[PDB]
């Protein structure tokens, strides 16, 4: 329980003011949020955490603020990955200092590096971490980086390396990575097949969605637990009926408008080039956050 | 049934060895899948290796497996080709050999607008005279890939009574069943089925069904039962397998481990498939010895 | 003498009932060779073959072969899936008196490179002596091959040739600068001029059948050091390959020749649709104008 | 006048990965020295995406130092941010520089519109320097349809494109569609043929070591010379094998640093060294390069 970074993981976002900058209280507000609804932790600083637009400065003040609400009552995951492996590196070592539990990059992307390359940036990295476990990040959808199972193989089994965020939904893989790595602690990345992805061999997951209705995929862990497949598969459905409406107004920003609704977020704006939530979304948005506020 | 839910294998055509069709061994292969009890057999689809074969071949299969199963099981006869014509001619001799329903592959190699897609799916349904069609979604091979509006507006052509999504998008799986609670919805990668009936697809239809159709016929009956241990389990025998299987070459290692099950006489399959790599018999024939033992 | 040119891949007429239009066949073939084409390759994508029987693409190369063989170049597209299948038209286009065979890397199964190898070793070996073009076209068959592998395909016992429909000029110049004296196609239209640019010394294409002229009048142009002209000529090509793209390849092609009273009736076979009636006027004037020009 | 033979220019380091600025501006005068029409700073090239604002910043002030009034300068300011890609904007006008340009947002998905305003915010912080548009999907990831194109080269303010993609079918449509639009070709392997699709000039990378030979293309293809535009573009081509073997951007520097221009040939981490079986090839070609011109 005091090292065991398997469990249901919020990826947190970062609530802004009107002036495009960090909102504080709304991310202390969030923080405290997600901690009521059960969450088993946090992962901060990754894609949404909107960290690609936000400097390293800035990527610290949250890692610092979320540690001062957080540290202790749940795990805390940091997302240290930047595109160059210095930068990476001030970061895995903010963490450790702040106090997290394990530190986390997604593989570097733009430029084209090779797979050794990959490989020190990861054990560069795991050295600033100085004991903190290191989460791999595979999210070929986003960073553009295709990796062969032989490849996650290797990674995953680097010294330090503690766990796997697998955003992929390629269920055959993630039962192929569970049948090579028993211990491995492996998050499934897509809320969307949440339920599956556990099945599949994932012993948990990390999402934005979970900001909002953590407690759903609390209930999917626990229904599959006791065999309960009607209500994993009710649940899951519900959750599928959320991303659809989000993919639709924006990922990001929908959840901020719903947080926003909940009483959470003050103002519920991304940072450019991000644009704001279309009017046409606000009478399912705020239906939604009435509908989840009732449930919880 | 009364309905097209369910387990069904997809066929396999065994060749002699001057790759002709082995009527004797195709027999057996039908009889096989029967005895290992599952509820239909997909016939002439990729794994019949239908793309390699002529429109007679073809046909002949078809014939074949009806005499042989007709009313045992439920049969489904895969019609498409690229052409629409030719993909009718199929259509109308599935009617006459008395299948269950026929199937067609979105046509591939050419682009083709989505109004032709569906005037395709429409002009087989009516040279199908009755049948219901399972429209064929398999973006991997064929090249195609639809949208969820598109699928919809497919699945809901008059005249279709189910899909075969053999995709491992499992998020779009689950969006088609909330579309449509009531369409029979086949799950087409054999290593994630498990995964695939729980995002919402009420069967499958899968080659390794072949040589192990009562591992997923007990996934099926696990996970109904909420004993999800179970069809983990059995879902990671199926994968240990299926991970063989890719490398030796799907159809062809299928085709040995029938073959050392004393099912198919000569395991080649035809050019362009090579022949098995010689270093990989010694696994295939002890998975034979394995899943005859397990029965 | 060689097979370096300019060669249209021909498109095959069909009548009201979607069955072979022979007397329009014949009308096509005679037709390129008064443009002044080098020759022609039958049996292709552009030819509807693979909506086609084997017996139906056998009828199609016997004819073109009554019609040109001795006046202009004959490749026969004798690719199928199939090998066996491919064997039996590359024999059969040995048997009409063609100038080579080619074949379109098998498609939709998943082949390995030593099977892709084996296939064209088996089609060479029926094609008995006929030399065989390589056909690439990732963007329809699937199949994408690395350098290296194009390298070895072109080397094979037998091959004379490439059909390269990429677009990918980098690739185009590295062929050329392995393989000196390989025959490189060129197989995009839009980009022929830069093809030849960048190494490739002839094309094949369906828009050659009915402004074939233009593409030589390209050659031509770059030959001469002429790049002005050889700009505007492909400015003009591409202002048609616009225009049929936007009302679909084969058919508008068919109906601009229909136009020009070459082609009876100008329907593909399904699941190929008919051309938008809108598109008509813009076809009409087309053939018009292509008609005046030459 | 935006129109030519540019450099995308290379930033150098030291061993301890900090920018060498003896290097930087040993550089630039190479590059002048060798008759290049302008520069593209801050780009891909430039290893700007692993650098910080004030980094980036601080290269663009010293190449202006060493090159305004010399040379043309265009400023690559491209963030995936639209707020932090405005600051360089606003540097870049305040350092005297012809020009600005941006990548097409990348990582997260933006909509065709987001990315519009995006350029439209930009151009705005520019304060009347002109907007080059940057197309290379292959390394963002963001694919545009041709009217995507036509749209974001007509908006105010834009006045070229770089077009670092390799259909040139689409190359020849933005021409037709625009007659008077300066548009780069963006990969050097295929310049030549790029050019007679319908850009007006280049900006690459490999102009660094060998920027005389695509002036030489452009001037061949001007005089009706094939013949000599295909053996230059071969040979530029025989060089840009080795160097994507090598590694692109360390080849270059390695290639600069048997010249004497660049101290230290290392990229930043994550970029790994230069495998050193490559060094006879890179220190032939220099030797030959160096000779040649």
């Amino acid at each position: 329980m005091a090292t065991n970074l398997r469990g249901v993981m919020a990826a947190l976002l970062t609530p802004f003011d009107q002036q495009q900058a960090l909102d504080k209280a709304s991310l202390r507000r969030l923080v405290q949020f997600n901690i009521q609804q059960g969450i088993d932790g946090l992962y901060v600083g990754g894609s949404t955490g909107e960290a690609f637009v936000q400097s390293l400065s800035e990527r610290e003040q949250v890692l610092e603020i979320v540690a001062e609400e957080a540290k202790g009552k749940i795990k805390l995951i940091a997302h240290v990955g930047c595109v160059s492996t210095a930068e990476s590196q001030q970061l895995a070592a903010s963490a450790k200092r702040y106090g997290f539990d394990a530190v986390s990059a997604v593989t570097p992307f733009y430029y084209p590096f090779s797979f050794e390359e990959h490989c020190d940036h990861y054990r560069a990295i795991i050295d600033s971490a100085d004991g903190l476990p290191m989460v791999v990040y595979n999210i070929p959808a986003l960073s553009g980086v295709k990796l062969t199972l032989d490849q996650i193989n290797t990674l995953v089994t680097l010294p330090g390396v503690g766990a796997l965020k697998q955003t992929s939904g390629d269920l055959y893989q993630m039962e192929q990575i569970r049948r090579e790595h028993p211990d491995l602690v492996l998050y499934n990345g897509y809320d969307e097949i949440f339920a599956s992805g556990l099945l599949a061999g994932a012993d948990g997951g990390i999402g934005s969605t979970y900001n909002i209705m953590g407690w759903r995929y609390q209930g999917i862990v626990k229904a599959l637990k006791e065999g309960d497949i009607q209500t994993a598969q009710k649940l899951q459905t519900e959750c599928n009926k959320v991303i659809d409406l989000l993919i639709k107004t924006g990922l990001f920003r929908g959840l901020k408008t719903v947080l926003h609704y909940m009483d959470v977020v003050s103002v519920p704006l991304c940072r450019k080039p991000f644009g704001p939530v279309d009017e046409k979304y606000l009478p399912e948005l705020k239906a939604l956050a009435q509908q989840l506020m009732q449930e919880r």
